[PDB]
């Protein structure tokens, strides 16, 4: 499954997020959930 999260500060960044080529922060939990993150936090991505 596909989750999108927004992140809005650092508080709400993951401290084991990925991130790919494109600029685009993910992260896989035990569960098999794909979380997608849009950082918004960061604004020079």
């Amino acid at each position: 499954p596909t989750r999108t999260v927004a992140i809005s500060d650092a508080a709400q960044l993951p401290h084991d997020y990925c991130t790919t080529p494109g600029g685009t922060l993910f992260s896989t939990t035990p569960g098999g959930t794909r979380i997608i993150y849009d950082r918004k936090f960061l604004l020079d991505r």
